[PDB]
């Protein structure tokens, strides 16, 4: 268990989009969008050129990431 499961999205600390990120297979992302203090009411306003300097440059992860957005 942990606290991203417990807390709607917009009071994810940065650390919990990390949490996030690796519950959905994708923790290789998880230091460089610490980095970028991205936080959870970052996750539904990224653009595609956000995602590229976060360095998810890869379209698979991109739209996993956003299946995973609207479970939400």
């Amino acid at each position: 268990r942990r606290p991203f499961q417990q807390k709607p999205l917009q009071l994810w600390s940065k650390f919990d989009v990390g949490d996030w990120l690796e519950s959905i297979h994708l923790g290789e992302h998880r230091d460089r969008f610490e980095d970028h203090e991205i936080e959870g009411a970052h996750l539904p306003a990224l653009t595609k050129e956000d995602f590229v300097e976060l360095g998810v440059t890869r379209v698979g992860h991109r739209m996993n990431i956003e299946r995973a957005l609207r479970q939400l």
